[PDB]
C-alpha cells in the first residue's frame, strides 16, 4: 500500500508500455534515466498516484525528451523536448562506455600516437570520461566523451598500472566521430604490474587470521514490511532506491512514547564530484560527477554474503530500467543489518553503590557502487540514542598518470614512473528536514569566548551563540572548526518539556571544501562544493545541487539559482544541503589497491527528547 | 624476561619492603603514587634494572618525599623531600575522599547552611574536589579539597539530581580543619529524581532487542606472551599500565617482511583536564585533572564479560599499590580483543573482470575508569593497514548545579530547576615517536590553493606544502581545518623504495582547544590545552604536559618550560604532544545518564611502506 515502496519490475515494464503506446519509445529511443517521483506534499489524503520521470535519448540525433508518466493511470502526464546546449546533456549511457575505445581504434591520429609509443592497439583500453565544459565551441549541443588510455598486458591485467600520458582524445558518441586527438609528447608507460591477486606481488597469503563469527540466533531486531518499510528500536523509515542517487531514506521518524515523531522527510546523497588538481592539459578538464553524470545507483554492486556484508543480513534487490525500458534487478544491491556499537552508557556510582552498563547498537543501510577505477560504499546509520549518521567509504584503484621526471607539485609517486594526480571526492547530502513536522528553521551555533573582567573575574567563562538563518540569501554558510561551529535544525512551534524548541544538531567533519580557483569551470559547475552548508525553501523541482542535467552543462542551474529566490526559511518547509569531502594526495600505501578511507557527518538530538531516549534499554 | 612487563604483586610488596627497611615507610607514611619506570635509552645491552618511582605522603604533616627504588637490587636509588608550596601537592589520596563530608558534618557554618535549606545532614553527600590555585594565600603549602553538596534521598538515590547550589566549603585534609564555608544564598534544590534503574522513570524495558553473538571458534588471532606482549597481524607491542596514566603502549612496531620496524616507542594519555565555564563563585574554581590530580589508572573498573567488553576477550589484571604499599589487583581492568571493521579494500574491474573484496579488522586495547560522576573509556586501535587510533568515550552523570531563574549564558537546563554548567574534557596524548627508529622530525602539512593564470589556465590546480619544525621554539602549533592541516612524523635517514623519507601522518579532529581567558589560572596550569600540537626533544624527566605534581600547583613546570630549552628536533629523538577535546554544552538527552560521546585522533602511514601492507590478507 505504501506510496514510498520500491519500483517493481511490473511498474517499469508498464512505463515502457505507456511510452510505447504514446509514440515516445520507438526503436531509436533509449532511456538514460528512469525513476519514481516522491508523492506531493499533503498527498496522503488522496489515493496513490505512482509517477515516474524519464529522460529519453535518441540515437539518430533527434532532441531528447523529459517525460513524466502516471503508471497508476496508464498516461503520459507531460513530455517536453530538451535543448541540451541550454539545459545540459543527458547522463552517460552504459552502452556509450565501449564506444570511445572502439572508435579510436580505427582513427589514424590515435593509431599514430600509439605507434609512437610502441603500443599494440589491441591492448589499449580507453576510459570513457565525462567531458565537462571548456573552450571547445564545437562541443556545445553534442554528446562528447573524452578518452584517456591505459595498457592492459593481458586479459586479467590491471590497466591502471600502465597509464599512457601525454595523450587524450575527444569523441562524439552520437555521430560516432573523433573530434580531436591531442598528443603533447611521449611519457614512459609505467611497466610494473599492479595485480593485487598475483602471488608474486602479494607474497604468501597470511594464515594468521582466525574466524570472527557474527550471528543472531533469534534473527534481527528490525522488521521489513511492504518490501522496504523498516522498524527498528523506535525508528521508522522507508528505504528507497533511485538510479541516480542510490539509496534514499524517506520518512525517518522516531516513536517517542505513543507518538511517531518525524525527523527527516528525505535524506540522500544528491551529488558527488571528483575534481582533479593536475594542471596538465591531459587531465585538467577531469571532474567526475559520479551521481549526476554517471548515475551511481545503476552501478551498484551485488553484495555477497559474509563478504561485503557480515552478520545476519537482510537484502533488498532494487529494480531499474535498462536502456530500452526493460526491468533489471540489482540482486542483493542493498544490505540491511544491525550491529553492536560498544558501550551506550555507563556509570559506577560511589554514593548509591549502583553500577550500570548498557550496550549501543546501530542499524546499517548500505550499498556499494563502482564507477571505473573508483568504488564507493554509502552507509546510513541509525543509533539507539537518536543519532543519525552518514559515512562514505572510498576505495578502488587510484586514477593514475605518469610521474614526471623532476617531480610534481600536483601528482604523487606510487611506483617507479607511476603518478597519482591530486584530487578531491566531494559529496552533497540533501536533507529535507521535518523536525517534529515541516515547520523548521536553522541556526548556526558558535562557541563564544569571554574576556576576564567584571562578571568573569577568574577568566573561566565561555558560552555560545545561535544565529537564525531567516532567508535563503543569508543561508550559505562555511565551517569554522576553531569556534566549534554546528548548525541546529529546530521546530519553533514544537517545544520540549523545558519549553525549548525541539531540535537536531548537525556535526560536520570540517574537511576542506572545493579547492579550485573560484573563476574555474568546476567552481561554477560545482558551486555547491564551495560552501559547507546551504539552506533552501522546499520546492518539488529543486532536487540536485547541480540541477537535473549535469553532463556538459555550464553553471545556470542548481543551488546558486535556487537561493536567488531569497525565500523565507524561518519556520518553513526547508532543505539542508551539506557539502563534505576528502582531499586526497595519494600515498604509496594506496597502490596497487586503495585501503578504505572515510568521510561523513552526523546529526544528534538537541532537546528533541525530554530526557535520554535510551533509559528503557535492558541489561545484558 | 621483558623489562616492559607489568608490575607484579611481588615487585610492589618488595618496594614496600625496601622502603620499610630504609626508614622511609613508617606507620604515618602513605603511598600517593607508585609506578615502574621505563628502561633508559640504550639499556637493552645492560641487564634488567626494574626501578619504581614513589611519592610518599605523611599524615602527621611532615614533608612528602619522592623516592626511586631498584627492586632488582633491593636498594633506594634516591630520596628527596618535596617542598609542596613550590613544586606541587601530591595526588589526592583515595582515603581523603570521605574526609570532606565527615569534617563538614560537625562544622557549625556548614550545619547552618544546611539548616537554612532544610536539609538533613545525614542525607548530604559532599564531593571531594581538587582545589586548584586561586586567591587564597593560606592554601599555599596545604593539602586542600573543596566540597560541593548533593542530596541523596535514600541509599540508592542518585545525588547528582539534587545539587545544593550557593554553597561551597574548603577543607585542610591533613590538619583536618574546615578553612572556609561560603554561602552566597539559597537556591531551590532540584526535586525530581534521576534514578535510571527505577521502573517509574525507564518505563517498561524494551523487549525488542534480539541477541547479537560474537564468537571466535578458533580463539583470537593475537597472542599474549610474557604477560603483556601482544603480537597481532604484523603488529608487535607491550601493554603497560600505570596508576596515573592508565593503559600505556610501548614498542609499537610493525613486521614488514622480515624486519620489525618501530613506529611509536611510547603512547599514553599523559593528562586530561575538565575545565568548567560557569563564572559563579560556587564553581568558577572547578578544573579536574583526572590523570594528574586523581590518577585515572587507580579507578579503573573491573570489566564484566559480554557486558563492558563483547566477543572473545583476553583480560589483563594490572596490580597497583594501596596507600600502605600492599599490592592490589584490578581484576579484568584491561580488555583486549580483535573485531571486524567492515571493508578493507574493494574493486570490481570492468577490463580485467576481477572482483576483489577484503575485510578489515582492528585490535582493541581498552580500560574504563570512574572519577566521581564521570566515567571514561580509553581505547587504542591498531588496524590491518597500519593505522593507529585513539578514542576516548565520555559517559557517566553530568555534573549539576541549580538552573538560575531567568536562564544562563553558561549553564544549560536538564530538568526543572536542574542545571549543567558548560565545560570541556581535554586530553593530551604523549607520543614518543620512533618512526623506523629514533631519528625523527615533524613537518606541518597544509593544502595550498593556486590562482588561475599561467601554468594553471583552467584554475583547477591545488597542491600542498610541508614545513619542518626544526627547534622546539617553532614547534607549538595550532589546527587549521580549512587548509586541511596535518602533521607528518618522518625519519629523514630511512627512505622507502621511491627514495622518500618514511613517515606517519597525524590526523586531528580539530575540535576547539581551551576556551578560558589566556590570563586565567587554568590557562597557566593547563597551558598544553591551549595549542593542538607540541613537539619536544625527548628527556627522561619530561613525562607530563603539566609536570609531576599538578595538585594545587601553579604554572612553572610542564610543556612551556620544556620547550624554552629550544632544543634541536630536526632528526632527533622527539615527542609529539597532541591536545584534543570535547566542548560540552549539556543537552536534555544527557540526563539522567549520559550517552557516550567521543573524541580522538589517528596516525596513518605516509610512505612508510613500499606499497599497500595488506596485499597478503586472504579472502573470506
Ligand atoms: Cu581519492
Ligand atoms: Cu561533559
Ligand atoms: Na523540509
Ligand atoms: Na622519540
Amino acid at each position: 500500500a505504501s506510496p514510498f515502496r520500491l519500483a517493481s519490475a511490473g511498474e517499469i515494464s508498464e512505463v515502457q508500455g505507456i511510452l510505447r503506446t504514446a509514440g515516445l519509445l520507438g526503436p531509436e529511443k533509449r532511456i538514460a534515466y528512469l525513476g519514481v517521483l516522491d508523492p506531493a506534499r499533503g498527498a496522503g489524503s488522496e489515493a496513490e498516484d505512482r509517477r515516474f520521470r524519464v529522460f529519453i535519448h535518441d540515437v539518430s540525433g533527434a532532441r531528447p525528451q523529459e517525460v513524466t508518466v502516471s503508471v497508476t493511470n496508464g498516461t503520459v502526464i507531460s513530455a517536453v523536448e530538451l535543448d541540451t546546449a541550454a539545459t545540459g546533456e543527458l547522463p552517460v549511457l552504459e552502452e556509450e562506455f565501449e564506444v570511445v575505445e572502439q572508435l579510436l581504434a580505427t582513427d589514424e591520429r590515435w593509431l599514430k600516437a600509439l605507434a609512437a609509443r610502441n603500443l599494440d592497439v589491441s591492448k589499449v583500453r580507453v576510459a570513457p570520461l565525462s567531458a565537462g565544459v571548456f573552450e571547445y565551441a564545437e562541443e556545445r549541443g553534442r554528446r562528447i566523451l573524452r578518452g584517456l588510455a591505459f595498457v592492459q598486458d593481458f586479459p586479467e591485467d590491471s590497466a591502471w598500472a600502465h597509464p599512457v600520458d601525454g595523450l587524450v582524445a575527444y569523441v562524439d558518441v552520437v555521430s560516432k566521430e573523433v573530434t580531436r586527438v591531442i598528443d603533447t609528447g611521449v611519457f614512459p608507460v609505467p611497466a610494473e604490474h599492479g595485480n593485487y591477486t598475483d602471488p608474486e606481488l602479494t607474497g604468501p597469503l597470511r594464515t594468521t587470521q582466525k574466524p570472527i563469527s557474527i550471528t543472531q540466533p533469534e534473527g534481527p531486531s528490525f522488521t521489513v514490511t511492504g518490501g522496504n518499510h523498516i522498524e527498528w528500536e523506535k525508528w521508522s523509515l522507508d528505504v528507497g532506491f533511485d538510479v541516480r542517487e542510490g539509496v534514499v531514506l524517506h520518512n525517518i521518524a522516531f516513536r517517542d512514547g505513543d507518538r511517531l515523531r518525524p525527523i527527516i522527510n528525505r535524506a540522500s546523497i544528491a551529488e558527488m564530484v571528483v575534481p582533479y588538481g593536475d594542471p596538465s592539459p591531459i587531465r585538467s578538464w577531469q571532474n567526475y560527477f559520479d551521481t549526476g553524470e554517471y548515475l551511481v545507483g545503476q552501478y551498484a554492486n551485488s553484495l555477497e554474503l559474509g563478504c561485503d556484508c557480515l552478520g545476519d543480513i537482510t537484502y533488498l534487490s532494487p529494480v531499474i530500467s535498462d536502456a530500452f525500458g526493460n526491468p533489471r534487478e540489482i540482486r542483493n544491491g542493498i544490505c540491511m543489518h544491525e550491529e553492536d556499537w560498544g558501550i551506550l552508557a555507563k556509570h559506577s556510582d560511589l554514593w548509591s553503590g549502583i553500577n550500570y552498563t548498557r550496550r549501543n547498537r546501530r542499524m546499517v543501510i548500505s550499498f556499494f557502487t563502482t564507477i571505473g577505477n573508483y568504488d564507493y560504499g554509502f552507509y546510513w546509520y541509525l543509533y539507539l540514542d537518536g543519532t543519525i549518521e552518514f559515512e562514505a567509504k572510498a576505495t578502488g584503484v587510484v586514477f593514475t598518470s605518469a610521474f614526471p621526471e623532476g617531480g610534481s607539485d600536483n601528482i604523487s609517486q606510487l611506483a617507479p614512473g607511476l603518478g597519482a594526480p591530486f584530487h578531491q571526492h566531494i559529496f552533497s547530502a540533501r536533507l529535507d528536514m521535518a523536525i517534529d513536522g515541516f515547520t523548521n528553521r536553522v541556526e548556526e551555533e558558535d562557541v563564544v569566548r569571554q574576556t576576564m573582567g567584571p562578571g568573569n573575574e577568574r577568566g573561566n567563562a565561555f558560552s555560545r551563540k545561535r544565529t537564525v538563518l531567516t532567508r535563503e540569501s543569508e543561508a550559505v554558510r562555511e565551517a569554522d572548526a576553531r569556534t566549534g561551529r554546528t548548525w541546529i535544525i529546530s521546530n519553533p512551534e514544537s517545544k520540549n518539556r523545558l519549553n525549548e524548541p525541539v531540535g537536531y544538531k548537525l556535526h560536520a567533519h570540517n574537511q576542506p571544501t572545493l579547492l579550485a580557483d573560484p573563476g574555474s569551470s568546476i567552481a561554477r559547475r560545482a558551486a555547491f562544493a564551495t560552501k559547507d552548508l546551504w539552506v533552501t525553501r522546499y520546492a518539488d523541482d529543486e532536487r540536485y545541487p547541480t540541477g537535473d542535467f549535469v553532463n556538459q552543462h555550464s553553471g545556470g542551474a542548481g543551488l546558486p539559482s535556487y537561493i536567488a529566490q531569497d525565500r523565507d526559511i524561518d519556520g518553513q518547509d526547508i532543505v539542508v544541503w551539506h557539502t563534505f569531502g576528502l582531499t586526497h594526495f595519494p600515498r604509496v600505501e594506496d597502490w596497487p589497491i586503495m585501503p578504505v578511507d572515510t568521510v561523513g557527518f552526523k546529526l544528534r538530538p538537541e532537546g528533541f527528547f525530554d530526557r535520554s531516549p535510551v533509559l528503557d534499554v535492558p541489561a545484558n
